[PDB]
Parts: C-alpha cells; sequence; structure tokens
C-alpha cells in the first residue's frame, strides 16, 4: 500500500532550541508530513468521510509548532506523530520532517533537521 | 523494471473541493503522472508505437481535471489512475499525484494533497 | 536622496475580496513596503533611535491584513501606507505592494494586483 | 502618479511566430501586464467600480493570447495595449511585455521578447 | 552498494521528436545521469584513476544528445545508458533520465520524458 | 519611447578571464541583452522585417562570448554592444549585462559583473 | 553614464544586531554592491587595469561585514560604501543593500533591510 | 528504522580537484549529510545529550571542506563519514553527497559529483 496524504512546507514562527537566545527571538520552523493511509475507498467513494481531512492535521500540527517552546525537534516531531496516530486510526504510519532553515549555526547551508516516521500501534 | 514514463507539474484551473465556495471559485490543481513501463523494445526500435505518448495521458488527465466537479482529490486520483490502465496494456502501473497548493487553509505552506499508486489489472 | 526601508514578501492568511466566496474562504496575500527614508544619520551613529524599526513596521502592517476583511487591495494598501506615514515622520514616502497571488481568477499566472506610492505629508 | 495594477506571469499555448513549424506545433507564451492607474478613489471606498477588475483584464489577454496566431510578439502586445486602452479610461497608460521562453533558437537561455509601452489617447 | 557518481540538469539544444516540426525547429532536452559505482578504493587512494571521471561521461552523453535526431527518448537513453556501461567496467548499472520540457503539447506543465536503468553486464 | 526587444540569461561556457588558470578551466558567463527599438511598426504591420529578429542576436552574441577569449568582461560586453549597434540601424541603444556566476572569488555570492549601456551613433 | 560594476548576494554570517540575542546567535546577512564606474576604456583596453577588480570589492565587504557587530544595517552599509568610494576613485557613486532574511521579527516574510546610494566625492 | 539527523546544502569555497588550475582556483563545494539515528529517546524527553547535535556535525564537515585540498570528493566524503561515524556511536550508518556545481567541464549543467553511504562499525 503506497496511497499517501501529505502537508509540505508548513512554516511556523517559534521558540524551540536548546539555546536561551533561541528561545528568546525564535525563528521559523518548517515541516513536512507525510500520512500512509488508504485511499481506495475515498477515491471510489468520493465522500469526505472516507479519508483524513488535511485540513484538521494541519490545525493539529499548528497547535504544537506555535505552542509551548522545548529544546529538541525530536521532541516536536515525536509530539506531532503522536497526535495524529491517535486522532486518526486511518493513518497506518506518519512521516514528519521539522527543518530549521536558519539555526545558530556559523555557516552557509540551506538547512538543518531530523525526519522521523512513526507506525500507528 | 524501474523504468518509468512521466509527466510533472500539469497544472489545471478546476473547480474539486468539499466546500461549496471552492466549488464556486475555483483554484489550480497540480498534477504528476508516473508511469512504470518497460521501455527497452521502443529503446531498440525507436518506433514510436512500442510506448506510450505523453501526449494522449495529457489529454486524459486534462478531461479529468478541467471536468465535472468533485468532492476529493482521491476521486480525482482514482479516476486518472483507473482511465489510464484502462486504456494502456503497456502500463503495468499507475502513479498519480495532486496538490493543492492554495487550499482553504488558514495558514503558510508550499501544498496539500494526496498520492496514489495502482496497478494495472 | 535615494536611501530606503524595506520589508519583502510578507504573507498574511487573509478574507479580503470582492467575492462572497472569498471572504468566507480566504487566501494568502504578498506585501511588499519599501520607506524612503534618509538613513545617514544612523548611518552615523549606530542607534536604533535614528531609523525606522522594522519590526514596528510590519507589526502594522499585520495588523491591517490580518483585520477586518476589505473589498479592494487599494484599500488595504491605502491604509497600510496611511498608517505608516502618520506615524513615522522620518518616512518622506510610503510605496505598497500587495499581490492576490491565487485569486479566483480561471487561468494560469503568477500573481495579480496593484502597487500604491504615498508622500507622507 | 506611481499607481499601478499588475497582472504577472500570465502563461497561454500559442501558435504564434514567423515560422511554420512554430505555428504548427505551439509553444508557451508568457505575459506581464502593467497598467498606470491612479488608485486613490477606490483606496478611499473600497468599491470595485473605483477601479480596473484585474479578472476582466486577463479575459482581455486571454482572447487574443489564444485566439488567431499572429507572426510577431509585438502585433500581439499591439493588440493588448490596445484593446485595454480601449475599454478603460482609467488606465492612463498600458505596459505589454511578452516572452518567449522556449523558442527555435539553438542555445541556453531563460527567455526572448518584446516590452511596449502605450499611453492611453 | 549505495555510492553513486551523477551528472543533473544536463542540458542540450537537440531535433529528436516524433514529428517533423520537432526535427525542423530543436529544444532543449534535460538530463540526468546516475551511476552505481563503489567508491570506497578512490575514497581511499584519491586516486583519480580508482574512479570515473565525470567530465568523460558528459561528453558521451553530449555526443549522443547534439548528434543525429532519433524519435525517442528511450532511444536516446538507451544509446547512452549502453555507451556507459560499456566503456565503464567500474559502472554497475546505469540510470539515464531524459525530459522534455518544451515539447508540442498544448498544456501547462513542467516537464515531460522517461527513465530508464540498466545495468551493465 | 520606452520600447525593447530583450534575451535573457543567456549561458556560454567560455575561457575569459585575468587569471591564466581561468583561461585554461573556463567558465559559464551569463548574458542579458536589452535593445531599445521602436516597436510600434512591427506592432501595426506584423511583418518580421519591421523589427529585429531575436535569433540573429543571440548569434552575434554567442560569436563573441564562445570566441577568443579575453581578460574582461568590459571587453567583452563592449563588443557585443558595438556589434549590435553595427548591424541593426533600427536600434537606437544597447544594454549589455554580464555575469560570471562562479567567479575565482572566495566566498558564498550570486554572481559578479558589469553592464553597459551604448547608444547606436 | 549608465556603467555598473555588481556584486550580488554576497552572504556573511555574523552578529550585528540591536538585540543581545542576536549579538550572541548570529545570523546571515545578505549583501548587493553596484558601483556606477565608466567602463569604455576597459572596454576598449581589455586591461584589468582600467576598472575596479570586483575580487578586491568583495574582501572590503567581507572585512566588515564579517567583523565587529554593531547594532544597525544603516551602520554597514554607510562604512562599505564609505569604504567604496575611498580607495577607487574610479567609483562615481555606491549603492549598498543589506538584508537580514531571518530577522527576530515573528512573521513570514522573505526579508528585511536597508539601501544606500553614496555618491563618491 | 528510519529516523535521521540531516544537513542541506552546505556550502564551502574549496581548492579540491585533480586539475591544477582547479587547486589554484578553487570552488564551491555543496554538501548534503542525512544521519541514521534513532530519535525515540530525545523524542521522549527532550533532552539535547540523547541525539546528535547538528551544529557539532557542521564543524567537522567544514574542517573537512575547508581544509587540506585533495585531488577526489571521494576521498573528501570518505573522510567526512569516516569523522562522523567515528565520534558518534549514535549514528548507526552516514551518507555524504559532494557536489560540484561549477566544475572544469565545457556545458550547460546543474552539477556534478558523487554520493557514498557508510555504516558505521
Ligand atoms: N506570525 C505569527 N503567527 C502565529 O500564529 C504565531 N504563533 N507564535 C508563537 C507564540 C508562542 C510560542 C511559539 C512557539 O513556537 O513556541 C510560537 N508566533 C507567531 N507568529
Ligand atoms: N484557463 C483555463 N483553461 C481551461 O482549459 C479550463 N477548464 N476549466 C474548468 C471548467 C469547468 C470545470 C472545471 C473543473 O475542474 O471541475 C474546470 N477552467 C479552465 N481555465
Ligand atoms: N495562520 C494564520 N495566522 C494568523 O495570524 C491569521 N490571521 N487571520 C485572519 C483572521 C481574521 C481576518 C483576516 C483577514 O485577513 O481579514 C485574517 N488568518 C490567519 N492565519
Ligand atoms: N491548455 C490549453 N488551454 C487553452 O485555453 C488553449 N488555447 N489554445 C489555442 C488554440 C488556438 C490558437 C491559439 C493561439 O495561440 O494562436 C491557442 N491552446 C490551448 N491550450
Ligand atoms: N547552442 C548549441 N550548442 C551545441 O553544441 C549544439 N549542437 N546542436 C545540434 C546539432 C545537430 C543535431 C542535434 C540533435 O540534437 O539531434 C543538436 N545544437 C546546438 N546548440
Ligand atoms: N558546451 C559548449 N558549447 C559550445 O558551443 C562552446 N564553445 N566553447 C568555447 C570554445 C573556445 C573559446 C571559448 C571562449 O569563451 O573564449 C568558448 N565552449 C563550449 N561548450
Ligand atoms: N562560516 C563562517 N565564515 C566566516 O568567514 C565567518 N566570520 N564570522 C564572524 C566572526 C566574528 C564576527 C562576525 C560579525 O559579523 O560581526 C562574523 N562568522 C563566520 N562564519
Ligand atoms: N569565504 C571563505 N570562508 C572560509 O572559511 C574559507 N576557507 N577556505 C579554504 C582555505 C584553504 C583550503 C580550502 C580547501 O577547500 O582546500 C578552503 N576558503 C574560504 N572562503
Amino acid at each position: 500500500m503506497q496511497d499517501t496524504i501529505f502537508l509540505k512546507g508548513m512554516r511556523f514562527y517559534g521558540y524551540h532550541g536548546a539555546l536561551s537566545a533561541e528561545n528568546e527571538i525564535g525563528q521559523i520552523f518548517k515541516v513536512d508530513v507525510t500520512l500512509k493511509v488508504d485511499l481506495s475507498e475515498a477515491g471510489r467513494t468520493d465522500n469526505v468521510i472516507d479519508t483524513v481531512h488535511y485540513g484538521e492535521v494541519f490545525e493539529e500540527v499548528k497547535s504544537i509548532m506555535e505552542g509551548k517552546a522545548v529544546n529538541l525537534l525530536e521532541h516536536l516531531a515525536e509530539r506531532i506523530a503522536n497526535r495524529i496516530n491517535s486522532q486518526y486510526n486511518r493513518v497506518m504510519e506518519t512521516k514528519v520532517r521539522i527543518t530549521k532553515e536558519n539555526p545558530p549555526i556559523p555557516g552557509h547551508y540551506d538547512g538543518v533537521g531530523i525526519e522521523i516516521v512513526r507506525e500507528n500501534k
């Protein structure tokens, strides 16, 4: 089953980061969420109730990304994957990628971050 | 067999969407279609009749994307994959990705959508 | 005097638009604000009080762009230019460009909008 | 008066070109239309009737770009500028830029074309 | 073994295409070549003779892409893969992707093409 | 008169540069050529003979850019502007911009170069 | 005289900013430097000594951008323009644009900054 | 286990290359480093000590990329992968991609390079 639902390049201004200064100033966090979901039924029916509403997923991500500031992106992706797997039984597995495009790292690069894949139990 | 034929970033202005307002105003839909097809024979012959004409595939996609407005992208990708698998025996499997780059979702993101892979029976 | 202060590609999700459907669903609005300001004194002093804080300008723009929904972009740029010229005597003239990258217009284009230049009296 | 209304990156698939082959195969034409229009009244009123509807301009451009095939881009921009100046008294001057991003020219480049500015008499 | 050598976005102006008009006018062809090659020895030695010179591969591709005009991209990728596998024993397998970014297809899209993977025997 | 004919992002692989090493290895040169030409007549007639053929201009540029290696971009733009003004009486003035996107300068930047504007006498 | 020498998108990682946190963490600063210089002589001669070496200008910019941390971009552009006008008599005027693509401003935007133009006395 | 830590588009100006001229002039090298690391613990704890600090990895890469000039990219990726696997037991495997976007190859392309994947023993 290779069907997926996806939300790309979601950006939120937040205050997460292990450094005090980072928590103070804040920065933009880029998030990509890919959900493994069997889409044939919805493909047949055309009924929104046979799939996972992308609008509701974005809201879950947002609440976590624009909420209390944590230290790691690992913690942020872990709470997102957990929150999506929990509320949707149709999601067989959740992949969350978080990118810090402008971290306190003295150099020239496009971005830094992590990516986790969590199966829904 | 890893051979493929592909059509990338196909854009159509349509009126699909579960929301009334969406059906009224319309929006741009981005479509990516990848076909698993053994290309060696055509590679040997150089005869167009030994492969799948990308121009004809785009027309099939277009007719579905610029046609009657449905509610889901799942339904739109399902009719496309079904239409391509049906008319071409050479297509062993069809992958359709549809992106709503500007959905009625209050936020900052690059796009939202779905992707399905359908084997030709 | 060719000195300027600028804020580029500011994006806000709003509900402005002459169409009911637009007010209902909303869309992303891109804003570019260029201010004619003599920057030599601040260039000499390095004192933030000798110039116009970009952070405060963005807040003014934001309040107008994410506030009550109006019909025209002309009205939106007119309230922004007026609000910036009013609070900053150092701004000799204000230029506001607003882009609707995804308007209810059935077609393929990069964006549509307006640009106004308002001298501070 | 530096106020303008603009439509950027409008793309149409057409068959214009001095070469037979070009008229046969067709190609994508990129169009940028900038209109000099005093936007203060609409800025004050917020009444759509005090400005020029971008949606109607795009339709005029479209009809010309997706219509009968001519030889030059100069002829295409000349009919567009003439058509916009003619129907809108509020347009003090019209600028039309047309780009052939993929012309029958053996080389590596981003695009080729012309740009005309026509005052409304 | 996941080591590779790659040449991305190689562009050539050519006259391949099943349509007469295409052979007459020509167009830009984009090529991506990925070679599976064990790179540890060269990684240890730092001796150019322990790997495959990207400069020589580009020349092989070029000669095929800017040479006699054929009908299919399948034929073009097949001659490239065959030419690289043949001259380099170190290449365990060759992947060739060819894109027609501007084909005689009336529509809006990023590109069309094919991709083949050929193991070196 | 604000009419122009333009050729953007023309790229050529050359060996110009004041450094020996540069003449040896070569690099990509980006060229932008803008011609001031009254386009109304061609706009009226639709006759290619009433304007300046972009295809012929690109050839002139090419011959200069892919020809003998000189030291400066100033010399390269000067020979191009001179060559275009000379062969076309319709060109009232020629603007040539040349960019070295990858010069032997140890740093991070998008490009370096020059731009000249030459009136046709 | 419309001749210019330019250095675009120069990026440096620095610690300038009116906020303590900014001085602590640092960020990327984008710089664009345009010099008004008569390029005809160098265009005629092809002698590097008849123009301004872009490599030397980048070094001046770099030393200022990667040096002691100041509060304003105005101060940074003022020292750059002053340093270039001072060492080169051939530079009739210097334009310096500095962009903070990731400032401590809670929002979604492409960048913020200033631009100054300084004539060489 | 599909968890990863990544550093994308890291750019360094260096003097590696099999050609004398290349060692003399230097060029920009683009590096992408992907690390397979189990991120659940850090995801649970939010403790930086339960993961691999991206800032420290960038420093290791930098020291190798901006250090002594070698002939191959294979040698450069091999020393990076080896250096990261060596200092971090948490890294189960390291993938290093190096791109020469502007090599001494007479042609039009986006880039050339290699990619290696090295398991940590
Ligand atoms: N522009 C903008 N919009 C929002 O909705 C924001 N929410 N936060 C925000 C507030 C408090 C904490 C965080 C956080 O990421 O921890 C984010 N910054 C914003 N900026
Ligand atoms: N510009 C443009 N071109 C076309 O070919 C279009 N077809 N539709 C269209 C018409 C009716 C229904 C749909 C739909 O997607 O349901 C699309 N909008 C277009 N715009
Ligand atoms: N994501 C996001 N963030 C904000 O700060 C928003 N503000 N509005 C908003 C709310 C009410 C009216 C408007 C408007 O533009 O008229 C905008 N939508 C948002 N989405
Ligand atoms: N995809 C697409 N959509 C349209 O609305 C088109 N109109 N034409 C078209 C038809 C006849 C003549 C021309 C022309 O440009 O001369 C264009 N090609 C299209 N493709
Ligand atoms: N600009 C440019 N440079 C080259 O090296 C070219 N080679 N061909 C070319 C010539 C003959 C046949 C083909 C072909 O692709 O069949 C290509 N067009 C070029 N343009
Ligand atoms: N790929 C490619 N195509 C061409 O037409 C080229 N011409 N030159 C070339 C040859 C001799 C001198 C110069 C020069 O720029 O001085 C350029 N390199 C090329 N590469
Ligand atoms: N990667 C990198 N390279 C350099 O040359 C740097 N110079 N500085 C630097 C050091 C001290 C002060 C500043 C400053 O901008 O004030 C910058 N950070 C760098 N990072
Ligand atoms: N701008 C810039 N910044 C640095 O930190 C650099 N380090 N090197 C450098 C110096 C010596 C050898 C190499 C090399 O790559 O072999 C690189 N060039 C730089 N440019």
